[PDB]
């Protein structure tokens, strides 16, 4: 698939000289290390990636465009183009109006908590663009709910290839993602879609708890733990469900709990695929 050449000094302008401030009072922020810009042009409105050693910065933007081209899908986002003449490299992707599911979890700037039933699409859309990455041989290596951007619709949109590894178990020396998210054997440094799969399930209990994978002032500071909590008969996870929400009943909770469940175990050989994710999450609803 082929992408608009977007100029340097077209995105330049569109997104106020790439602005550091907010959007109240561009900057939004920067999950593989590259400040995204709110930018609008042509009638349309979107995201500005500037990247942003210079080899690795280079690689970061090229994987991207690589991936983009062959993995075309609703529930990834897309990237309308992109711009080399500059000095920086910039990619352009729709913008998502809801932003990622992280500040959608946490209500970040008053907006209203998720219901369960938007809470049960988004899983069944974020597992559908995982399995349309495992199909097509991708290792997305960063699933986690800032990666899950939200459209117009509330639809879920994987987002950020930079770190993304074709397959078509490897290893190697850079480990990269993100520690709260992150598996056994991806912390270890081995490269395999049975990572994305136990960083999926982290996905799935912030989802159910609306909690942050990781909170400093909170006991267990992260939230994997708390699984083993639940699995010892000390608590439930009827007690950890999202107070901000009134339509959760227990059977679709409990049963997105079990494929979390069975997604964080810590024996990635254990896992299931996201096929038999896929399926789990769509016999939830039905
Ligand atoms: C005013 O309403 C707010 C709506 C903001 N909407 C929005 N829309 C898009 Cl298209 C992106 C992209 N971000 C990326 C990052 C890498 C690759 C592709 C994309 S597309 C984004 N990223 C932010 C950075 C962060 C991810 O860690 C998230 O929490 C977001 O804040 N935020």
């Amino acid at each position: 698939t082929r992408f608009h050449s977007f100029s340097f000094y077209e995105l330049k302008n569109v997104t106020n000289n790439f602005d550091e401030r907010p959007i109240s009072v561009n900057k939004m922020g920067e999950g593989g290390f590259g400040v995204v810009y709110k930018g609008y042009v042509n009638n349309t409105t979107v995201a500005v990636k500037k990247l942003a050693t210079t080899e690795e910065l280079k690689q970061q933007f090229d994987q991207e465009i690589k991936v983009m081209a062959k993995c075309q899908h609703e529930n990834l986002v897309e990237l309308l183009g992109f711009s080399s003449d500059g000095d920086d490299l910039c990619l352009v992707y729709v913008y998502m109006p809801n932003g990622s599911l992280l500040d959608r979890l946490s209500c970040l700037d008053g907006t209203p908590p998720l219901s369960w039933h938007m809470r049960c699409k988004i899983a069944q859309g974020a597992a559908n663009g995982i399995n349309f990455l495992h199909e097509n041989h991708h290792i997305h290596r960063d699933i986690k709910s800032a990666n899950i951007l939200l459209d117009e619709a509330f639809t879920a949109k994987i987002s950020d290839f930079g770190l993304a590894r074709a397959s078509e178990t490897v290893m190697t020396s850079r480990i990269v993602g993100t520690t709260a998210y992150m598996a056994p054997e991806a912390l270890r440094g081995e490269i395999t879609p049975k990572s994305d799969i136990y960083s999926f399930g982290v996905v799935l209990l912030e989802i159910i708890t609306g909690l942050p994978a990781v909170d400093e002032h909170r006991e267990p500071q992260l939230l994997l733990d708390i699984k083993e909590e639940i699995e010892d008969e000390e608590k439930t996870i009827e007690d950890y469900i999202d107070k901000k929400m009134n339509d959760a009943d227990s059977t679709s909770v409990e049963a997105m709990y079990s494929v979390a469940s069975q997604c964080l175990h810590e024996k990635k050989n254990k896992r299931p695929d996201i096929k038999k994710v896929q399926q789990l999450l769509q016999e939830m609803t039905a």
